[PDB]
DNA sequence: CTGTCTCGTGCCTGGTGTCTTGGGTGTTTTCCCCTTGGCGGGGGTCTG
């Protein structure tokens, strides 16, 4: 903090709409930091980062897990972001039920009315995983899909199972 | 009084996950190759 007020009281400060610190991604691996832009998303790690335009997405899904106490947050790309000799087709977050937060938008009342069309405000707070689904929505417009009328044995609404040497979950959209 | 189990951090390190690479192996992709696509004079032969 002190270096940051030496730094201020020299310089001449004049932006992304929200930024969530650390979030537990899954492809790519690790945590990441996600800063909003009005027509991209850059997503922040530790070494390598990504941007991805709002122009580039697909489909949100928002899926629950397994267990009944995770969700996860799938954001289908296109083009897929590269990495080297790796290509991404998704985004994929996981999120707890029991991870709250509490946003402050980088924005006015009146502007947010205006972009958002009130579909956001000022100040929230939430699920994390419903405060992402909800800015994804208002900033694409494309609706998050969900979970359909399936209800596995185990009362899951999925089904564990295998797949190119790797077990997963298969969702019944 | 009292101290042992527990929650909640710091700290760090070592253990998880996955790019990256190499080998095995089936499959397309071109080029090459093989199969294919007017007039007359006679003669004899058959039928009645």
């Amino acid at each position: 903090e002190a270096f940051a007020q030496n730094v201020l009281s020299k310089a001449d400060v004049i932006d992304a709409i929200c930024i969530f610190r650390e979030l537990q991604c899954l492809t790519p691996r690790g945590r990441y930091d996600i800063r909003i832009y009005p027509t991209f998303l850059h997503l922040h790690g530790k070494t390598f980062d990504y941007k991805i335009p709002y122009t580039t997405v697909l489909r949100l899904f928002l899926l629950p897990h397994k267990d009944q106490r995770q969700m996860f947050f799938v954001i289908s790309l296109d083009p897929p972001i590269k990495q080297g000799q790796t290509r991404y087709h998704f985004l994929i977050l996981l999120f707890s039920k029991d991870e709250d937060i509490s946003l402050t938008l980088n924005m006015n009342e009146e502007e947010v009315e205006k972009r958002f069309e009130g579909r956001l405000t000022k100040n929230m707070s939430g699920s994390l995983y419903e405060m992402v689904s909800r800015v994804m929505k208002a900033l694409v417009n494309r609706k998050i899909t969900v979970p359909g009328n399936f209800q596995g044995h185990s009362g899951a609404q999925c089904i564990t199972c295998s797949y190119k040497a790797s077990s997963g979950l298969l969702y019944p959209l």
